[PDB]
Protein backbone atom coordinates (compact mmCIF):
# COMPACT_ATOMS: atom_id res chain seq x y z
CA UNK A 1 0.00 0.00 0.00
CA UNK A 2 1.30 3.57 -0.23
CA UNK A 3 2.18 5.56 2.57
CA UNK A 4 -0.01 6.88 5.64
CA UNK A 5 0.64 10.18 4.28
CA UNK A 6 0.29 9.35 0.59
CA UNK A 7 -3.23 7.97 1.84
CA UNK A 8 -3.92 10.76 3.30
CA UNK A 9 -3.71 12.77 0.42
CA UNK A 10 -6.17 10.92 -2.21
CA UNK A 11 -8.91 9.80 0.41
CA UNK A 12 -12.60 10.28 -0.71
CA UNK A 13 -13.62 10.31 3.14
CA UNK A 14 -12.35 13.51 5.40
CA UNK A 15 -12.34 11.58 8.07
CA UNK A 16 -10.03 9.17 6.85
CA UNK A 17 -7.90 11.84 5.71
CA UNK A 18 -8.31 13.28 8.92
CA UNK A 19 -7.30 10.15 10.49
CA UNK A 20 -3.83 9.21 8.15
CA UNK A 21 -2.71 12.81 8.63
CA UNK A 22 -2.67 12.39 12.04
CA UNK A 23 -0.43 8.78 12.03
CA UNK A 24 1.79 10.53 9.48
CA UNK A 25 2.06 13.95 11.65
CA UNK A 26 2.86 11.91 14.75
CA UNK A 27 4.10 8.81 13.60
CA UNK A 28 1.91 6.49 15.18
CA UNK A 29 -0.70 3.87 14.14
CA UNK A 30 -1.55 2.66 17.68
CA UNK A 31 -4.95 3.08 18.63
CA UNK A 32 -6.28 2.89 22.32
CA UNK A 33 -9.14 0.98 23.38
CA UNK A 34 -10.08 1.84 26.89
CA UNK A 35 -13.00 -0.25 28.11
CA UNK A 36 -13.04 1.07 31.90
CA UNK A 37 -16.04 1.64 34.26
CA UNK A 38 -15.46 5.67 35.12
CA UNK A 39 -15.26 8.86 33.39
CA UNK A 40 -12.57 9.53 36.09
CA UNK A 41 -10.22 6.90 34.62
CA UNK A 42 -10.96 7.17 31.72
CA UNK A 43 -10.07 10.85 31.41
CA UNK A 44 -6.74 10.48 32.99
CA UNK A 45 -5.77 7.29 30.83
CA UNK A 46 -6.96 9.05 27.72
CA UNK A 47 -4.62 12.04 28.70
CA UNK A 48 -1.81 10.05 29.26
CA UNK A 49 -2.14 8.34 25.96
CA UNK A 50 -2.84 11.16 24.06
CA UNK A 51 0.06 12.10 22.33
CA UNK A 52 1.05 8.15 21.19
CA UNK A 53 -2.14 7.56 19.66
CA UNK A 54 -3.90 8.57 16.68
CA UNK A 55 -7.77 7.21 17.62
CA UNK A 56 -9.19 6.29 21.30
CA UNK A 57 -11.77 3.66 21.24
CA UNK A 58 -14.47 4.37 23.99
CA UNK A 59 -17.02 2.34 25.40
CA UNK A 60 -19.76 4.23 26.60
CA UNK A 61 -22.20 1.16 27.39
CA UNK A 62 -20.03 -0.22 30.13
CA UNK A 63 -19.35 3.47 32.14
CA UNK A 64 -21.16 3.79 35.61
CA UNK A 65 -21.07 7.53 35.32
CA UNK A 66 -21.51 8.95 32.05
CA UNK A 67 -23.07 12.40 31.36
CA UNK A 68 -22.18 14.82 28.24
CA UNK A 69 -20.75 17.48 30.42
CA UNK A 70 -18.59 15.01 32.29
CA UNK A 71 -17.57 12.13 29.72
CA UNK A 72 -18.09 13.86 26.28
CA UNK A 73 -16.99 17.31 26.79
CA UNK A 74 -13.88 16.72 28.22
CA UNK A 75 -12.94 13.77 26.04
CA UNK A 76 -13.45 15.95 23.11
CA UNK A 77 -11.16 18.70 24.84
CA UNK A 78 -8.97 16.00 25.05
CA UNK A 79 -8.92 14.76 21.59
CA UNK A 80 -8.41 18.65 20.54
CA UNK A 81 -5.54 19.10 22.75
CA UNK A 82 -3.67 15.88 21.22
CA UNK A 83 -4.65 15.56 18.11
CA UNK A 84 -6.57 12.07 17.60
CA UNK A 85 -10.02 11.02 16.64
CA UNK A 86 -12.57 8.93 18.89
CA UNK A 87 -14.21 5.83 17.90
CA UNK A 88 -17.09 4.77 20.13
CA UNK A 89 -17.37 0.92 20.44
CA UNK A 90 -20.92 0.39 20.33
CA UNK A 91 -21.26 -2.27 17.56
CA UNK A 92 -24.60 -1.04 16.01
CA UNK A 93 -26.25 -3.78 14.54
CA UNK A 94 -30.24 -2.81 12.73
CA UNK A 95 -31.32 -0.46 10.16
CA UNK A 96 -33.66 2.54 9.66
CA UNK A 97 -35.05 4.82 11.75
CA UNK A 98 -33.70 2.22 14.76
CA UNK A 99 -30.53 2.45 14.09
CA UNK A 100 -30.67 5.95 13.29
CA UNK A 101 -32.02 6.84 16.77
CA UNK A 102 -29.63 4.24 18.67
CA UNK A 103 -26.81 6.33 16.60
CA UNK A 104 -28.12 9.65 16.93
CA UNK A 105 -30.24 9.66 20.61
CA UNK A 106 -30.56 7.83 23.52
CA UNK A 107 -28.46 9.19 26.20
CA UNK A 108 -24.95 8.65 24.97
CA UNK A 109 -25.92 10.68 21.56
CA UNK A 110 -22.93 9.11 19.57
CA UNK A 111 -23.59 10.40 16.46
CA UNK A 112 -22.45 14.00 17.95
CA UNK A 113 -18.94 13.04 19.57
CA UNK A 114 -17.85 9.84 17.96
CA UNK A 115 -15.50 10.74 14.58
CA UNK A 116 -15.81 6.66 14.09
CA UNK A 117 -18.30 4.10 14.32
CA UNK A 118 -18.92 0.38 13.37
CA UNK A 119 -21.47 -1.80 12.28
CA UNK A 120 -22.57 -5.75 11.70
CA UNK A 121 -22.98 -5.90 8.14
CA UNK A 122 -25.07 -9.22 8.57
CA UNK A 123 -28.40 -6.84 8.45
CA UNK A 124 -27.05 -5.45 4.79
CA UNK A 125 -26.22 -2.14 3.59
CA UNK A 126 -29.10 -0.35 5.28
CA UNK A 127 -26.86 -0.46 8.30
CA UNK A 128 -24.89 2.14 5.90
CA UNK A 129 -27.32 4.49 4.66
CA UNK A 130 -28.80 4.72 7.70
CA UNK A 131 -26.10 5.78 10.19
CA UNK A 132 -24.85 8.06 7.02
CA UNK A 133 -28.06 9.45 6.62
CA UNK A 134 -28.40 10.20 10.75
CA UNK A 135 -24.74 11.63 10.60
CA UNK A 136 -25.62 14.43 8.17
CA UNK A 137 -28.62 15.10 9.88
CA UNK A 138 -26.65 15.59 13.29
CA UNK A 139 -23.55 17.33 12.84
CA UNK A 140 -21.61 19.37 10.13
CA UNK A 141 -18.39 17.49 11.61
CA UNK A 142 -17.18 14.73 9.20
CA UNK A 143 -18.19 10.97 10.48
CA UNK A 144 -17.09 7.77 9.27
CA UNK A 145 -18.07 3.93 9.27
CA UNK A 146 -16.18 0.88 9.77
CA UNK A 147 -17.83 -2.77 9.36
CA UNK A 148 -16.93 -5.61 11.66
CA UNK A 149 -15.98 -7.94 8.66
CA UNK A 150 -14.00 -10.19 10.54
CA UNK A 151 -14.42 -10.72 14.64
CA UNK A 152 -11.83 -12.53 17.18
CA UNK A 153 -14.73 -13.73 19.79
CA UNK A 154 -14.48 -17.59 20.23
CA UNK A 155 -16.78 -19.43 18.06
CA UNK A 156 -18.07 -16.18 15.45
CA UNK A 157 -19.75 -16.81 12.07
CA UNK A 158 -17.77 -14.04 10.59
CA UNK A 159 -16.61 -16.66 8.09
CA UNK A 160 -14.55 -15.75 4.76
CA UNK A 161 -18.47 -15.77 3.14
CA UNK A 162 -19.82 -13.69 5.67
CA UNK A 163 -16.54 -11.48 5.50
CA UNK A 164 -16.84 -11.53 1.70
CA UNK A 165 -20.18 -10.28 1.85
CA UNK A 166 -19.21 -7.46 4.52
CA UNK A 167 -16.75 -5.86 1.83
CA UNK A 168 -19.42 -6.02 -0.85
CA UNK A 169 -21.91 -3.85 1.88
CA UNK A 170 -18.55 -1.64 2.08
CA UNK A 171 -18.39 -1.08 -1.46
CA UNK A 172 -21.58 0.47 -1.33
CA UNK A 173 -20.23 3.82 -0.18
CA UNK A 174 -16.49 4.74 -0.23
CA UNK A 175 -17.25 8.35 1.15
CA UNK A 176 -19.02 6.59 4.99
CA UNK A 177 -17.55 3.55 5.06
CA UNK A 178 -13.78 3.79 5.56
CA UNK A 179 -12.46 0.55 6.54
CA UNK A 180 -12.64 -2.50 8.72
CA UNK A 181 -12.36 -4.24 11.89
CA UNK A 182 -10.39 -7.17 10.42
CA UNK A 183 -7.43 -9.31 11.65
CA UNK A 184 -6.06 -9.15 7.65
CA UNK A 185 -6.02 -7.25 4.36
CA UNK A 186 -9.78 -7.00 2.37
CA UNK A 187 -7.98 -5.99 -0.38
CA UNK A 188 -10.10 -3.60 -2.81
CA UNK A 189 -6.94 -1.91 -3.93
CA UNK A 190 -7.37 -2.92 -7.32
CA UNK A 191 -11.25 -1.57 -7.40
CA UNK A 192 -10.30 1.72 -6.21
CA UNK A 193 -10.90 1.27 -2.60
CA UNK A 194 -8.50 2.68 0.33
CA UNK A 195 -9.61 0.67 3.34
CA UNK A 196 -8.03 1.56 7.19
CA UNK A 197 -7.74 -2.17 8.45
CA UNK A 198 -7.77 -1.42 12.41
CA UNK A 199 -7.09 -4.94 13.89
CA UNK A 200 -7.49 -5.89 17.53
CA UNK A 201 -6.16 -8.66 19.36
CA UNK A 202 -2.67 -7.78 19.40
CA UNK A 203 0.50 -8.40 22.19
CA UNK A 204 4.14 -7.65 22.28
CA UNK A 205 4.92 -11.08 23.65
CA UNK A 206 6.29 -10.22 26.77
CA UNK A 207 8.27 -12.09 29.07
CA UNK A 208 6.63 -14.71 30.93
CA UNK A 209 2.88 -13.04 30.19
CA UNK A 210 0.89 -15.97 29.25
CA UNK A 211 -2.05 -14.37 28.90
CA UNK A 212 -0.53 -11.55 26.14
CA UNK A 213 0.88 -14.56 24.75
CA UNK A 214 -2.34 -15.51 23.65
CA UNK A 215 -2.86 -12.85 20.89
CA UNK A 216 -1.13 -12.02 17.97
CA UNK A 217 2.26 -9.97 18.03
CA UNK A 218 2.22 -6.16 16.65
CA UNK A 219 4.40 -7.16 14.16
CA UNK A 220 2.33 -10.20 13.04
CA UNK A 221 -0.39 -8.03 12.05
CA UNK A 222 1.11 -5.13 11.12
CA UNK A 223 3.18 -7.61 8.03
CA UNK A 224 -0.19 -9.22 7.11
CA UNK A 225 -1.23 -5.89 5.88
CA UNK A 226 -2.95 -4.06 9.85
CA UNK A 227 -3.19 -0.63 9.51
CA UNK A 228 -3.62 0.50 12.56
CA UNK A 229 -3.08 -1.86 15.80
CA UNK A 230 -5.97 -1.97 18.97
CA UNK A 231 -4.49 -2.09 22.12
CA UNK A 232 -6.99 -2.40 25.05
CA UNK A 233 -5.94 -3.62 28.59
CA UNK A 234 -2.55 -4.11 27.76
CA UNK A 235 -2.08 -0.49 27.69
CA UNK A 236 -3.54 -0.02 31.64
CA UNK A 237 -4.54 -3.00 33.47
CA UNK A 238 -2.12 -4.99 36.16
CA UNK A 239 -0.90 -1.41 37.58
CA UNK A 240 1.23 -0.88 34.15
CA UNK A 241 1.94 2.80 33.07
CA UNK A 242 -0.78 4.00 30.04
CA UNK A 243 2.27 6.64 29.16
CA UNK A 244 5.19 3.89 29.15
CA UNK A 245 2.88 1.31 27.18
CA UNK A 246 1.66 4.09 24.64
CA UNK A 247 5.06 4.98 23.79
CA UNK A 248 6.27 1.10 23.44
CA UNK A 249 3.29 -0.08 21.48
CA UNK A 250 3.54 2.94 19.24
CA UNK A 251 6.82 2.40 18.50
CA UNK A 252 6.51 -0.82 18.03
CA UNK A 253 3.56 -0.30 15.69
CA UNK A 254 5.46 2.40 13.75
CA UNK A 255 8.89 0.34 13.36
CA UNK A 256 6.68 -2.85 11.87
CA UNK A 257 4.91 -0.32 9.16
CA UNK A 258 8.29 1.08 8.26
CA UNK A 259 9.48 -2.48 7.93
CA UNK A 260 6.38 -3.15 5.40
CA UNK B 1 -44.80 -31.03 16.19
CA UNK B 2 -46.53 -31.36 19.70
CA UNK B 3 -49.09 -28.85 20.63
CA UNK B 4 -48.47 -25.71 22.48
CA UNK B 5 -49.73 -27.26 25.11
CA UNK B 6 -47.55 -30.49 25.58
CA UNK B 7 -44.83 -28.41 24.40
CA UNK B 8 -45.88 -26.23 27.88
CA UNK B 9 -45.78 -29.19 29.70
CA UNK B 10 -42.33 -30.69 28.42
CA UNK B 11 -40.46 -27.42 27.79
CA UNK B 12 -37.07 -26.80 29.49
CA UNK B 13 -37.25 -23.16 29.53
CA UNK B 14 -39.66 -22.14 32.17
CA UNK B 15 -40.55 -18.72 29.97
CA UNK B 16 -41.03 -20.86 27.33
CA UNK B 17 -43.70 -22.93 29.11
CA UNK B 18 -45.13 -19.86 30.33
CA UNK B 19 -45.86 -18.47 26.72
CA UNK B 20 -46.67 -22.26 25.40
CA UNK B 21 -49.84 -21.94 28.61
CA UNK B 22 -50.79 -18.32 27.27
CA UNK B 23 -51.02 -19.22 23.74
CA UNK B 24 -52.94 -22.65 24.74
CA UNK B 25 -55.03 -20.81 27.07
CA UNK B 26 -55.96 -17.78 24.88
CA UNK B 27 -55.83 -19.32 21.29
CA UNK B 28 -53.55 -17.13 20.11
CA UNK B 29 -50.29 -17.52 18.51
CA UNK B 30 -50.47 -13.71 17.70
CA UNK B 31 -46.94 -11.54 18.63
CA UNK B 32 -47.62 -7.64 18.02
CA UNK B 33 -44.61 -5.90 17.58
CA UNK B 34 -45.38 -2.21 18.49
CA UNK B 35 -42.38 0.32 16.86
CA UNK B 36 -44.34 3.98 17.31
CA UNK B 37 -42.95 7.28 18.79
CA UNK B 38 -44.99 7.45 22.61
CA UNK B 39 -45.58 5.67 25.28
CA UNK B 40 -48.80 7.20 25.05
CA UNK B 41 -49.63 5.29 21.40
CA UNK B 42 -47.80 2.16 23.53
CA UNK B 43 -50.07 1.94 25.77
CA UNK B 44 -53.27 2.81 23.94
CA UNK B 45 -52.23 0.03 21.48
CA UNK B 46 -51.14 -2.57 24.18
CA UNK B 47 -54.89 -1.97 25.98
CA UNK B 48 -56.23 -2.56 22.36
CA UNK B 49 -54.44 -5.90 21.79
CA UNK B 50 -53.80 -7.33 25.26
CA UNK B 51 -56.78 -9.43 24.83
CA UNK B 52 -55.52 -11.10 21.52
CA UNK B 53 -51.64 -11.32 21.78
CA UNK B 54 -49.05 -14.26 23.33
CA UNK B 55 -46.14 -11.72 23.12
CA UNK B 56 -45.98 -7.74 22.89
CA UNK B 57 -42.71 -6.57 21.43
CA UNK B 58 -41.53 -3.52 22.23
CA UNK B 59 -39.14 -0.70 20.56
CA UNK B 60 -37.76 0.98 23.04
CA UNK B 61 -34.88 3.03 21.05
CA UNK B 62 -37.12 4.57 19.28
CA UNK B 63 -39.34 5.64 21.60
CA UNK B 64 -38.87 9.42 22.78
CA UNK B 65 -40.48 9.33 26.76
CA UNK B 66 -39.11 6.16 27.88
CA UNK B 67 -39.44 5.69 31.63
CA UNK B 68 -39.69 3.43 34.05
CA UNK B 69 -42.61 4.97 35.70
CA UNK B 70 -44.21 5.96 32.91
CA UNK B 71 -43.67 3.46 30.45
CA UNK B 72 -42.23 -0.07 32.42
CA UNK B 73 -44.94 0.20 35.36
CA UNK B 74 -48.12 0.47 33.44
CA UNK B 75 -46.76 -1.75 30.54
CA UNK B 76 -46.44 -4.93 33.01
CA UNK B 77 -49.84 -3.68 34.76
CA UNK B 78 -51.05 -4.64 31.40
CA UNK B 79 -48.91 -7.68 30.42
CA UNK B 80 -50.22 -9.11 33.61
CA UNK B 81 -53.91 -8.00 33.37
CA UNK B 82 -54.33 -9.17 29.69
CA UNK B 83 -51.87 -12.01 30.21
CA UNK B 84 -49.00 -11.88 27.69
CA UNK B 85 -45.39 -11.66 27.77
CA UNK B 86 -42.93 -8.95 27.09
CA UNK B 87 -40.19 -9.59 24.10
CA UNK B 88 -38.10 -6.37 23.66
CA UNK B 89 -36.40 -5.58 20.26
CA UNK B 90 -33.16 -4.56 20.75
CA UNK B 91 -30.83 -6.74 18.34
CA UNK B 92 -27.90 -7.56 20.62
CA UNK B 93 -24.80 -8.28 19.19
CA UNK B 94 -21.64 -8.07 21.81
CA UNK B 95 -20.22 -10.47 24.65
CA UNK B 96 -19.07 -9.88 27.95
CA UNK B 97 -19.34 -7.07 29.99
CA UNK B 98 -20.41 -4.66 27.30
CA UNK B 99 -23.47 -6.84 25.81
CA UNK B 100 -24.74 -7.57 29.49
CA UNK B 101 -25.10 -4.21 30.08
CA UNK B 102 -26.60 -3.17 27.41
CA UNK B 103 -29.46 -6.05 28.95
CA UNK B 104 -29.11 -5.05 32.31
CA UNK B 105 -28.27 -1.59 32.87
CA UNK B 106 -28.44 1.95 30.74
CA UNK B 107 -31.84 3.97 31.28
CA UNK B 108 -34.08 0.99 29.93
CA UNK B 109 -32.42 -1.58 32.12
CA UNK B 110 -34.50 -4.04 29.92
CA UNK B 111 -33.69 -7.67 31.79
CA UNK B 112 -35.58 -6.33 34.58
CA UNK B 113 -38.98 -6.42 32.48
CA UNK B 114 -38.57 -8.35 29.42
CA UNK B 115 -39.32 -12.00 29.61
CA UNK B 116 -37.68 -12.25 26.13
CA UNK B 117 -34.86 -10.48 24.44
CA UNK B 118 -33.17 -11.24 21.13
CA UNK B 119 -29.18 -11.72 19.48
CA UNK B 120 -27.37 -11.85 16.52
CA UNK B 121 -25.37 -14.85 16.40
CA UNK B 122 -22.31 -13.55 14.36
CA UNK B 123 -20.31 -12.63 17.74
CA UNK B 124 -20.46 -16.41 18.87
CA UNK B 125 -21.67 -18.62 21.91
CA UNK B 126 -20.31 -15.52 23.76
CA UNK B 127 -23.56 -13.17 23.42
CA UNK B 128 -25.95 -16.57 24.79
CA UNK B 129 -23.22 -16.84 28.13
CA UNK B 130 -23.36 -13.07 28.97
CA UNK B 131 -26.91 -12.60 28.17
CA UNK B 132 -27.71 -15.50 30.67
CA UNK B 133 -25.30 -14.65 33.08
CA UNK B 134 -26.89 -11.58 32.96
CA UNK B 135 -30.36 -12.27 33.20
CA UNK B 136 -29.45 -14.56 36.38
CA UNK B 137 -27.78 -11.40 38.35
CA UNK B 138 -30.56 -9.33 37.51
CA UNK B 139 -33.45 -11.23 38.26
CA UNK B 140 -35.21 -14.58 39.31
CA UNK B 141 -38.31 -13.91 37.29
CA UNK B 142 -38.00 -16.65 34.11
CA UNK B 143 -35.82 -15.24 30.93
CA UNK B 144 -35.55 -16.40 27.57
CA UNK B 145 -33.66 -15.82 24.47
CA UNK B 146 -34.33 -16.19 20.59
CA UNK B 147 -31.20 -16.23 18.13
CA UNK B 148 -31.84 -13.67 15.16
CA UNK B 149 -31.32 -17.00 12.52
CA UNK B 150 -33.04 -15.51 9.25
CA UNK B 151 -33.27 -12.05 8.55
CA UNK B 152 -35.57 -10.10 6.01
CA UNK B 153 -33.70 -6.92 5.67
CA UNK B 154 -32.46 -6.38 2.14
CA UNK B 155 -28.81 -7.78 1.26
CA UNK B 156 -28.88 -9.43 4.89
CA UNK B 157 -26.25 -11.94 5.16
CA UNK B 158 -27.99 -14.59 7.18
CA UNK B 159 -27.29 -17.23 4.87
CA UNK B 160 -27.59 -20.89 4.88
CA UNK B 161 -24.38 -21.16 6.79
CA UNK B 162 -25.16 -18.23 8.78
CA UNK B 163 -28.48 -20.14 9.88
CA UNK B 164 -26.71 -23.14 10.52
CA UNK B 165 -23.88 -21.39 12.54
CA UNK B 166 -26.51 -19.82 14.66
CA UNK B 167 -28.59 -23.07 15.13
CA UNK B 168 -25.36 -24.78 16.46
CA UNK B 169 -25.11 -22.00 18.73
CA UNK B 170 -28.51 -22.35 20.06
CA UNK B 171 -28.14 -25.38 20.87
CA UNK B 172 -25.67 -24.49 23.48
CA UNK B 173 -28.03 -23.97 25.53
CA UNK B 174 -31.77 -25.15 25.35
CA UNK B 175 -32.23 -23.93 29.03
CA UNK B 176 -31.74 -20.23 27.85
CA UNK B 177 -31.91 -20.16 24.27
CA UNK B 178 -36.18 -20.79 23.40
CA UNK B 179 -36.13 -20.68 19.80
CA UNK B 180 -35.51 -18.14 16.97
CA UNK B 181 -36.52 -15.02 14.88
CA UNK B 182 -36.69 -17.11 11.88
CA UNK B 183 -39.06 -17.45 8.84
CA UNK B 184 -38.98 -21.39 8.62
CA UNK B 185 -38.71 -24.82 10.62
CA UNK B 186 -35.00 -25.49 12.04
CA UNK B 187 -35.48 -28.56 12.95
CA UNK B 188 -34.15 -29.65 16.52
CA UNK B 189 -36.94 -32.21 17.35
CA UNK B 190 -34.31 -35.25 16.71
CA UNK B 191 -31.19 -34.18 18.66
CA UNK B 192 -34.31 -32.75 21.65
CA UNK B 193 -34.70 -29.33 21.02
CA UNK B 194 -37.86 -27.73 21.11
CA UNK B 195 -37.63 -24.40 19.12
CA UNK B 196 -40.08 -21.47 19.43
CA UNK B 197 -40.25 -20.21 15.52
CA UNK B 198 -41.41 -16.37 15.53
CA UNK B 199 -42.50 -15.00 12.18
CA UNK B 200 -42.19 -11.64 11.46
CA UNK B 201 -43.16 -9.80 7.96
CA UNK B 202 -46.87 -11.84 7.89
CA UNK B 203 -49.38 -10.33 6.80
CA UNK B 204 -45.81 -13.77 3.46
CA UNK B 205 -49.49 -15.27 4.20
CA UNK B 206 -50.59 -16.84 7.81
CA UNK B 207 -51.39 -19.52 6.09
CA UNK B 208 -48.31 -19.95 4.58
CA UNK B 209 -46.05 -19.51 7.63
CA UNK B 210 -48.09 -21.58 9.52
CA UNK B 211 -47.91 -24.30 7.39
CA UNK B 212 -43.95 -23.86 7.23
CA UNK B 213 -43.74 -24.55 10.60
CA UNK B 214 -43.85 -20.75 12.03
CA UNK B 215 -45.52 -21.07 15.80
CA UNK B 216 -46.16 -17.84 16.34
CA UNK B 217 -46.93 -14.39 13.53
CA UNK B 218 -45.04 -11.53 14.50
CA UNK B 219 -47.37 -8.78 12.85
CA UNK B 220 -45.94 -4.81 13.25
CA UNK B 221 -48.16 -2.26 11.59
CA UNK B 222 -50.16 -4.35 9.52
CA UNK B 223 -52.51 -4.05 12.57
CA UNK B 224 -52.18 -0.48 14.17
CA UNK B 225 -51.41 1.65 11.04
CA UNK B 226 -52.99 3.35 7.58
CA UNK B 227 -56.11 4.21 10.03
CA UNK B 228 -56.56 0.70 11.17
CA UNK B 229 -58.13 -0.59 14.36
CA UNK B 230 -56.09 -2.19 16.43
CA UNK B 231 -58.68 -4.03 18.49
CA UNK B 232 -60.44 -5.30 14.80
CA UNK B 233 -57.13 -6.57 13.33
CA UNK B 234 -55.47 -8.13 16.55
CA UNK B 235 -58.70 -10.04 16.34
CA UNK B 236 -58.65 -10.61 12.72
CA UNK B 237 -54.89 -11.73 12.69
CA UNK B 238 -55.47 -13.99 16.26
CA UNK B 239 -58.03 -15.99 14.45
CA UNK B 240 -56.31 -16.38 11.08
CA UNK B 241 -53.12 -17.68 12.92
CA UNK B 242 -55.20 -19.88 15.85
CA UNK B 243 -56.94 -21.68 12.58
CA UNK B 244 -53.78 -22.18 10.35
CA UNK B 245 -52.29 -23.76 13.70
CA UNK B 246 -55.82 -25.73 13.92
CA UNK B 247 -55.25 -27.52 10.55
CA UNK B 248 -51.48 -29.01 11.05
CA UNK B 249 -51.26 -32.08 11.66
CA UNK B 250 -49.69 -32.72 15.04
CA UNK B 251 -47.32 -35.65 16.51
CA UNK B 252 -49.46 -38.42 17.89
Amino acid sequence: KATYKERAATHPSPVAAKLFNIMHEKQTNLCASLDVRTTKELLELVEALGPKICLLKTHVDILTDFSMEGTVKPLKALSAKYNFLLFEDRKFADIGNTVKLQYSAGVYRIAEWADITNAHGVVGPGIVSGLKQAAEEVTKEPRGLLMLAELSCKGSLATGEYTKGTVDIAKSDKDFVIGFIAQRDMGGRDEGYDWLIMTPGVGLDDKGDALGQQYRTVDDVVSTGSDIIIVGRGLFAKGRDAKVEGERYRKAGWEAYLRR
